[PDB]
RNA sequence: CUAGACGUCUAG
RNA sequence: CUAGACGUCUAG
């Protein structure tokens, strides 16, 4: 399962629309993917919402513990401007810290074309 | 008392109409009354009433404490489509979790005529 | 200052007609004026607006902090039907919970000539 | 840019005339320019408005975080009755608050032949 | 203390 | 479309 199906399919258990969660979901997915995690990590996904926990406790949850999550640092995007991230994101941006990684709630690096950085915080 | 009668004197202390929380004082009473708990479940309605709470608090926090919805996994609804649910409702459906309990916050699951479902989260 | 040139006063700080905030201040500028705080009443009223608060932020703020409002039981107001009850209002109508107090939001019981019961909720 | 011109440009952003979006686009303009923050303020507007927010949406924004409104007391207009003000403005009118400020959603002042006073809120 | 997602009403 | 009041769930 692709990185695109596995982030769309997270999306349907999610509320809301391009919140900080839904960046978590793309985040976790890609970088499951390319691990090769993609299978184990959508069944720790469910594992966990069988336990009774939701969408987000679950990948909150998942960035923390998921061994292929452990130390990666926050992948940077490019954007013109910080007002071009998603708004429901906005209020979550952060300056980076010196050694930002996701399962220290770090979901990805924001970059503005004037060279300046903000991390999505969760 | 039926579980007809229970919804509809639940529904007068309810603001606006066809709410997720009207959904839930239907499944509610519904599943009071066949356990012979229609009783005791307005007697606890009527004293959380009475500690402060509004409607809307009372029915979440007796879907979490009383016993005879603790473990019930919600009903299922047959509806045309998810456009067919209630207004009120449709943003706050989700993908149906692994193992849906009443006492997790999970109102209904509606299926739609192709198959598909969706679970109604307050 | 009587309570309805106090009524009236708190009214041209409010928009709209016979909303549910007019009531509000009808029934707080009635019990202050028992109470012999109609100048405390007043005073803690404009504090707040001065504090960047409007009317009715101002109302909902004092019926729940203001102590001559705590624990004060909603005035019952005689109408030949809830249909009589200003049209603004109607739509704020609940059942009457078991002890309806002005510091959890309860403005006014409506009893109609049918010995039904109706609270004005914000 | 002249405050005039500067407001005759909002102007061609809002729908209808003489709104009171109309009175807060001149306010903020004769603001602005006297602050010598003319450019700023309309380069922030076009910023907001390319962020996918409307001008009405635009002008209650700046009034609440552009630094150059922030503490500033609405100004205040003669004018022979408060029938006087534009017609679109007058059911928006209130009593005057004790600290009214731009940031607060206070357009401005009315003050009539009979020494009375009205606040245009929005 | 942040933030996210809803619901109800009021005024223009 | 704009402003406001009340409430529910959730994450850090």
């Amino acid at each position: 399962l692709s990185a695109k199906d596995l982030a769309l399919l997270l999306f349907t258990h999610l509320p809301g629309n391009n919140t900080p969660f839904h960046i978590l979901a793309q985040v976790l997915s890609k970088i499951a993917y390319k691990s090769g995690k993609s299978g184990a990590f959508l069944d720790a996904f469910h594992q966990i919402l069988s336990e009774g926990e939701n969408a987000q406790a679950a990948l909150t949850r998942l960035s923390r513990t998921f061994d292929a999550f452990l130390g990666v640092v926050p992948p940077v995007i490019r954007v013109k401007n910080f007002q071009t991230v998603p708004r429901p994101c906005q209020k979550s941006l952060r300056a980076v810290p010196p050694n930002p990684t996701i399962d220290k709630g770090w979901v990805c690096v924001y970059s503005s074309e004037q060279g300046e950085t903000r991390a999505l915080k969760i």
